[PDB]
C-alpha cells in the first residue's frame, strides 16, 4: 500500500549525490520506485558518492532496499536491456518518470525516440502515454543543438529541470542546494516537502 | 596596462557567489573590468554574500577597487541608466561581457532586442559587434519560451551557460561548485585557470 | 481552510467589472486569493467601477477584504514590484492564475518571457511550473504580431480566453454578458457555477 | 446612388444583434449591401433577436427592405448556394466584406479555403481581390488551432477583429457595447460614425 | 482645416536633425501633428541641434508652435505615459505615423507588441488599425535579431526606412542627406516634396 | 611587408564616397589589397565622386597605386570575369572581404549563390571559408524581401552594416559620417581607428 | 484489354472544353475511365459545351459511351456518394487520377485531406498509394492561400498544372489552346501524343 | 494631363497577345505608360503577332505612339540596362507595375532581389515602395520551387495572376479569353472595364 | 533506334574527366545525347583535359560525334542561348538529366529557378515535368547557404551527388575514382554498369 | 612544446589515405594529436591502406609515433568508450577537431548530439566549447535526410567538408587529390600548407 508508483532512472552526468537524495524522499514519501541506471549511472554513484550498485538487478533491488531501509517490493532494479518490465509497457508503466541527472546523450535520444536502452525506452512510454516526464539536466554550456532538443521536449511536455540550484542563504551548504533540487522535483511530482528527512 | 577589458553584468537570479568569484578571478588575471549590476543584482548581493555596493557609481567604483584591492582604473562601475558609458557604443565596449549570474527576464529583453537598461544595451552592442556574450542562466526549470529564447540567442552566437555545476569530487564543497563556473567562464574567455587564487 | 488558492491579476484593458465579478465569486467559492494590479489596472477600476483600491499593498487587502466580507488571510494584495511574494516563487505559488482583463502589451511581455513586474514574473512563474494560466484577453481587433503572441502562449498550454460574450438570450443584459465570460473562468478553473451569487 | 457597396455575411456565433445593428448603420450611410445569411445565422436571429428572415431569397430582400426603410436596390439576399450572384464573381464583387459575427467553422474554412457555401467563395473572391475582408470572431477561449487559422488570414490581410467590446462608460448598457463593435467595424470600413442612429 | 494628420515620434537614434526637416516640411504641407518624443528623444534634440523641448506637454506645443510658426491646434505633444491621449486609440488616432529617427530597442518594442510607453502604444494602434507605420531606423551595422525584428515588422506592413541617404550629387552636403530621407518619407505619406521649404 | 590582405568590392549603391576613404584608410594602415569594381561601381565613382578608374585591370591598379601613393604590389584590381585571380580560391584569397556600397541585387546574389561575377563568387569564396564578409548596404527602405536576404547572411555569420550613420555632432560634416562608417568599418576589420589620415 | 485505367474528375472552374477533350484523347488512346462529377462540374458542361451529363450514374454511363463510342465498359461514371466505388479504396483504384478543370475549393479539400465527398476521397487514395494526381486548376489570380495550398500538394508529390495555354502559332485557335493544355496532360500520364484525333 | 502612370514590361512567356491588348486599353483609358521589353519579350511579339518593336528604345516609342496612336509622351521605351530611367528610383516610378506575360525566370528573379535587368530593377522599386505589382505569368505546370517563389511574392503583396482564361461563353473566342485576362487586370488597376476598345 | 534520350549539362567546377567518361559510357550504352557547355565548362575541358570543344554548336556536334564515334544524330550539342532546342520544352526534352561537374553557382541558379542560361532553362523543364535531375556537385567545403539550395533540390526530387569518390581498393586509380562516380550515374539512371568501355 | 593539439577522428567512409596524410603533415607541422578511431575505421585502414592499427590504445599509440617518427607525447590513441579521456572534457579537449573520413552516421549522430562513443562525445564537446569541428563526409549521393544532417551542423558553426577533390592539374595523380583535400583541411586549421612533406 504505498501512495504512487514512479519510474527513476539515474545517467552519469555528475550529479549521482541529487539521485540518492530524491531517492530517500521517495521511500519516506512512501512511494515505490523502479530504478534504472545505466553503465555511466553506475560509475558516477561509485566515483561521486561511494554508493556500488551491484550490476545484478536482483542483487542490487536487494541492496537498495536495505540501504534504504525500504518495504517489500517498494524498491525494484530494472536491467538496462530487461525489454519484459514494466516500465517498457504503456499498460505498467508509472505515470511518473524523472531521469536524475540526465546527460545531454540521454536527452538527445529520448527527444529523437531513440529508444537503444531501457532507460530511453522508459521515457518514450511516458510520452506516448502523455505522463509526466522530468528530465534533470546537468550539463553546461547548453549548446545550440541541445537547446533545439530540450526545446523539442519541453513543447512535447517535458519538464526541462536543469540542475540550477539557487543561493538562497547567507552561509549555503552542499546540502541546501540537493535540496533545493530535490524539493523541486517533490513540488513537480505533487509529493510534500514536509516528508523529507534530516541528513545528519 | 592590462590584458583586456571586460563587461561583468550582476542580475537578481541567486547566483551572487559566481559574481563575485568571477570578479575576484579577473582582477587576479589583471583584466579591466567594467561593472554593471541590476537593482535586484544589488539586493541580491547584500542578501547572499552581504556586499552592498553603494548605488551611486563613482563610490561604487571606489568600494569595489578597495574590497578587491585593484589596480587604478582597473574597476568601473556604471549606473543603470548612464547611456554614455563606453559599454553602449560599439567603438568603445569590451569585445567580451559576462553576465553572472542571469535571471531569465533579463536573458529574454537581451533575446529581443528590448535595451531597456545599460546591461540589455550593453548586450546588444556585444552582439551587434558580434563579440562574445556569456549568459551564465541561473533558473530551473527552463520553460518553453525560454527554452526559445535560449536557442535564439546561441544560434545567434550566444553562449548560453547554465549554472549546473558538475560534482566530480569525493567530498563536494561549496567552493568547489562555484569554481566549477567561473574555471569555465575563464575557459570560455581565454584566460588561463592557474591565475585562480586560494580562498581561505 | 480555503479549497485552493488562486493568483488574480488585474490589468488595464476595460473589463474591470469582469475583474470585481470573478473576484466576488471566488470569495464565495470560498478560494483563497492573491491579488495583484497594475497602475493602468487600479485607474480602470476607479474609472469603470468606482472601486479606489489603495495603492499601499495592506491597506489594499483591508479594503477588498471588507469590499467582499472575506475571512481571515482570504485576500492579500500584492504591490507591483513586491518580489518577495508568495506568487513569484515555484514554491509558493498557486498553480492556477487568471489575468482579468488582460491588456496586449501585458500579454505580449508574458509571451516574451519579459517579468518587468510582479504581474509578469507570477505568470512566468505559472508557466514554467506547468501550472494553469487564463489571459482573458480585451482588445480588438488583433494585429497580427499579437495573434502570434497569443499563439505561442497557447501552444505552451495557456488559455487565451478573449472576453467574447456571448448573447444566449432574448433580452441580454450587461449582468449575463459578465456572467457568460466569469462562469467560463470558474468552468476552466473547475469550481462550480451554482456557488455564483445574486447580483441585486 | 449609393456610396458603396458592401457584403454582410451572418453567421451563428450568438452575435446576431451586432449584426442587425450593422445593416441599419450601413443603410444609414447609404451603402449599398448584399446579404448572405447561413443556415445557423438565420436561426440565430430568431431566437436571438426575433427577426424572422424567409429562406427565400427575394421574399428576404423585401423583407429586410421594409425593416430598415432601404432604398430600391439598397439591400438584396442571396441564398446559400446561388452561385451566379455578383458576390462569387472577382468582377462584381464589393471590394469590402464583413462577417458578423464570424463562427470559427467559417472562419476556419475561409483561411483553408473552403468554398462549400456562398459565404466562404464570397470570403475567397473578396480575397483573391486583395479586397477589405473583416471577421468579426464571437468564440471565447480561441483555441490553439483556432488561433493558428486567425493568424494565417491576418497575415494575409484580413481583419480578425473578436468581438470583445470594451467597457468605457460608468453604467454601461447593450446599446454602448453593440456600438463599441459597430463603430469600430464602420471606422475600419472608412464610414463616419456619425451617421449612426439613436436606437430608442 | 489640415490636410491630414499624422503621428510623429522622435526617439535617441542619433538622427534628430531628420526629425526637426520632417516636422518642418511637413507644417508646410499644412499637415496636423501630434508629436511625441522619448526621454533619450529629448536629450537627442538638445544634444544634436540645440533643440530644447520643455518636458512639459502644454509648454512643449507651444514652444514648437512658435518655433516652426505653426497654425493654432496643428501641433499638440504628448506625454510618455498620457494614455489618454488620441494617439492611444484606434477612434482617434492618425493612420499615419512616422518614427523618425527609431531606435532599435523601440522598433523591438513595437515588433513585439511591448506598449510599455505612449510611442509603442501609439505604433501599436497604427499596426492593429493596418495603417501606415513608417520607422527610420538608425543604427548600424544590424544584428541578426535586429533583422528578424524588422523582417516581422515589414512582413506585417510596416514601412522599414533604414536612414541610409544615398550620395546622388557631386558636392554632398549634409541638407541634400537630411532631405534625401525626409523626401523619401513624404514620398511614401502621399505628400508632395515641392511644398519643402528653403534651408537659408 | 604588408599587415594583411583584404579584397575591397565596390558596386553602384550611390555610395562612392565611403569605398574611397576605406581604400584611402586602408593603405595608411598598410594592408594589400585587392580591388573589384563592377560596371556600375566604375559608373558610380566618376558620377559621383570624378573617379575615373580605367576598365583594364592593369591600368586601373597602375591608377589607384598612382592615386593613393601606394607600394608596390600594394593594390590589384581584379576585372569582371577574371576567375583565375586569387579572391576566387580558397587556398589564396584573403579571409576579410568588404563590399562598399553593397546595392541590394549583389547582397541578394551572394545570400542565394549565384556566383555570376567575380564580386559574388569572392564573396561566396569568403563564405564558405567562414571568413569575414562585410556588406555595407546602402538602400532605403529595405522591403520584405531583401530583409529576408539581409537575415540569412547575417545568420551565416556575414555581417550586414547599412551606410547609416550617426549624427554625434553640434555641426555635422560629411567627412564626420563617411568616417562614422568607416571606422566602423575598420573597428570590424581590427583595425586601429588612430592610423585614419586626415581630410584636407 | 485497353492500355489502362484512369480517374477523370470534372468540377466548376470554367474550363468543361479541356475535360470534354481530354476524355475523347484518353478514349481514343485506348484506356479505361472512371469518371466523376461533381454538381458545378454537370452544370459547367451544360452551360459552357451544351454536354447534359444525366445525374444518375447509369444513365451517365450508357451516355458518354454513346457520345463518344468506346467500348463495353471502357466508361463508367460513379456518383458524387457512392462510396463503394473502385475509386475510393487503394486496392481497385486507378494509379492515374486528373482533374480537369480543377476549382481551388476542390483543390483545397484534397491539400487538407477532407474527402467530403467521391471526387475528394479518390484524390486523397492517390496521393497515399503515391499514385499520379494532376489538378489542371483554373483560377486566377491565385490568392496567397491558395499558393499555400497549391505549394503543399506540389511537395507532396501532386502535378499542379495551372490552364494557361501558351500562344505557340501566328493565329492561335481555340483548338490549339485546348490542345495545348490536353497533349500536356497526356505529356505526363505517359500517353503518346500522336493518338490525338482531329476536331473537325 | 494622363489619368496615371503605369510600368508595363513584357516577357518571353508566350503570351504577347495579352500584352498588346493590354496597351492598347490602358492607351484607351488615358494612361501614360513605360513600356519595358525583355530580349525573348521582343522576338516573342514578332513571332506570336508580328510586332517588330525596334530595339533602340527612342524608334521603339516612336514605333508604338503610331501604332495606338497614343498622345505626345504617352508611351516611352526604356532599354534593358538604362539604369538612369524613371522606373529605376522610388522618387519618379510609378505606383503600378504589370508584367504582362511573366516567364517564371523572370518572377524567380524578382522574388529573390536580383535586379539584374531593368525589369528586375522596376519590380524591385515598386515592391520597396509598396506599389502594387501584378505578375500575369504564363507556364504549365508549376513546379514546387515555382510555387515557393510565386508564394513569397505574395505573402509581400505582390498579385499571382497567372493566364489562366475562363470559359464563360457558348463559343468562346481567343478575343474573349485575352480580353478575360485584360479586363481582371484593368480591375486590379481600378480601371473601367467600360473603355476597353472594339477588336475588329 | 537508341535506346533513351539523357540531357547532359557540363559546367566548370573542375570535374571535366567525369564528363568525358559519362559520355563514353552513355554512347557506348547507345543513348542519344544532347550536351549542353557553360563557357567556364569548355574552357575546363581544354585545361584539364584537352579537348577543345568548338563554340559553334554545328562544329562541336561533329567533333564530338568522330572524337566518341557516335552514331548519326546521337551527339547534338546546343548553344547557351538556343532557347529554340528541344531541351527548352516540356514537350520535347529528355526526361533525364545529369549536370556533370555542376558548379554551386549553377545549381544555386537552379535551386531558385533562374533559368539564365540553357543549363538553367533545362533544368527548370526537368524539375517541373517531375523528370530525373542529376547534379554531380563539385565544390568543398559546402557553406551554409549552399546546404540549404541542395536540400531545397533534394526535397523536389533533385539527386544531389557530390563527386566524393570512395577508395575500395587497395592501389587507387584515378580511373577507378572517376569510374566510381560514373558507374553510380549509370545506376542512377537505369543503365547497366556492364556497357561501360575499357580505358586503355 | 608543440604548436597546438588537434584531436583527429577516423571513421569508416573509404577515405583512410585521406587520414594517413591528414597525420602525416600534421606531425610535420609540429601539433599535438589526440587519435580516436572507430571500429570500422580501424578496419578501413587495413582494407583500403594496410595500416593495422591495434585495438589496444596504448599500443597503438606506440605504433603510430613509430610509423611516423613523432615527438614523445606527440600522439595518444584513445578507445571508443575511455570517457576519461581530454577529449571528453570542455576543460582539456582541443579546441581543433577533425574527423577524416566522417560517415554519414557519425555525422548523424553528432548533429543530434547522441555523444554514444568518444568521437561522438568529443565532437559535442567541441560543439559546446564553440570549437572548431571539421567533418570531411565521404558518402554520395546525399539523401535529404543527409543534407538536413548538414544543414544544421553547418547552421551551428560546423565545417561541412565533403570530400570531392578537384582536377586541377593536366595529369592528375591520386596524391594530387589527396592533398587537395588535405591542405584544405590545414587550410581551415590555420597551418601552413609549406610543412607538408614530399609523398616519395
Amino acid at each position: 500500500d504505498f501512495n504512487g508508483k514512479i519510474t527513476l532512472a539515474i545517467t552519469g552526468a555528475s550529479g549521482a549525490s541529487y539521485a540518492m537524495r530524491l531517492i530517500e524522499c521517495l521511500i519516506a514519501a512512501n512511494y515505490q520506485l523502479y530504478i534504472l541506471c545505466s553503465s555511466a549511472g553506475r560509475i558516477s554513484l561509485d566515483t561521486e558518492v561511494g554508493v556500488k550498485i551491484p550490476s545484478s538487478p536482483d542483487a542490487a533491488s536487494k541492496f537498495l532496499t536495505e540501504k534504504y531501509q525500504a518495504k517489500d517490493q517498494q524498491i525494484t532494479v530494472f536491467g538496462k536491456e530487461q525489454w519484459f518490465s514494466p516500465v517498457a509497457s504503456g499498460s505498467s508503466a508509472p505515470k511518473q518518470m524523472v531521469v536524475c541527472p540526465c546527460s545531454t546523450g540521454t536527452m538527445a535520444a529520448i527527444c529523437h525516440g531513440m529508444s537503444d536502452n531501457l532507460i530511453e525506452r522508459a521515457a518514450d512510454v511516458v510520452i506516448k502515454e502523455r505522463g509526466q516526464l522530468i528530465l534533470m539536466v546537468r550539463e553546461t554550456p547548453f549548446s545550440t543543438l541541445h537547446l533545439q532538443n530540450m526545446l523539442s521536449l519541453s513543447q512535447q511536455g517535458v519538464t526541462i529541470m536543469p540542475a540550477s540550484p539557487g543561493f538562497y542563504h547567507k552561509v549555503e551548504t552542499i546540502e541546501d542546494l540537493i535540496d533545493f533540487m530535490v524539493g523541486r522535483v517533490l513540488d513537480h511530482l505533487g509529493i510534500e516537502q514536509d516528508i523529507m528527512p534530516r541528513w545528519g
